[PDB]
């Protein structure tokens, strides 16, 4: 006797501006389908990787799947809600519109220090390697067949010296430069 939404729909669509949601009618039935996986209401971090197994049953994005969590599930919560979930899930795609793209400096900044360093870059770098398949690992330049050998390619592309800490401000431009950059540190 009442129109249901799923505890979320008007708060998210509010984002209609940044990035064009696949379809306002998408995150609608997607809310219940989740309630079925568990009559709960909070997604854990250990089970977060249990999902990536649907869109990538090939490689083992299990190492990079745990990084996308603290990426935005640190908002003083401890659990990922469906609202913030659609944001990240659709961010890894939904094409490239205006603004946005800022959520990227969030997944790469694991610790979250307003600035990225070689360490964090190393973790996400090695993890991303797992997602890559050996059969395809032969395509990338051998000058970086290992996480320790590539850190020089990525960090070398940007070019840090005095302020050896990449900020979220440039993290967006340093990439807007050569469209062939985001291809390396690419994420899915
Ligand atoms: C109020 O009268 C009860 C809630 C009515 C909800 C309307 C939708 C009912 C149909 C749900 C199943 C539809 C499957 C396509
Ligand atoms: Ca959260
Ligand atoms: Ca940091």
């Amino acid at each position: 006797g009442n129109s249901k939404s799923g505890a979320l729909s008007k708060e998210i669509l509010e984002e209609l501006q940044l990035n064009t949601k696949f379809t306002e009618e998408e995150l609608s039935s997607w809310y219940q389908s989740f309630l079925k996986e568990c009559p709960s209401g909070r997604i854990t971090r250990q089970e977060f990787q249990t999902i990536y197994s649907k869109f990538f049953p090939e490689a083992d994005p299990k190492a990079y799947a745990q990084h996308v969590f603290r990426s935005f599930d640190a908002n003083s919560d401890g659990t990922l809600d469906f609202k913030e979930y659609v944001i990240a899930l659709h961010m890894t795609s939904a094409g490239k519109t205006n603004q946005k793209l800022e959520w990227a400096f969030s997944l790469y900044d694991v610790d979250g220090n307003g600035t990225i360093s070689k360490n964090e870059v190393l973790e996400i770098v090695t993890a991303i390697f797992k997602m890559i398949s050996p059969e395809d690992t032969k395509h990338l330049p051998e000058d970086e067949n290992t996480p320790e050998k590539r850190a020089e390619k990525i960090w070398g592309f940007f070019g840090k010296k005095d302020d050896d800490k990449l900020t979220e401000k440039e993290f967006i431009e340093g990439t807007l430069a050569n469209k062939e950059i985001l291809r390396l540190i690419q994420f899915e």
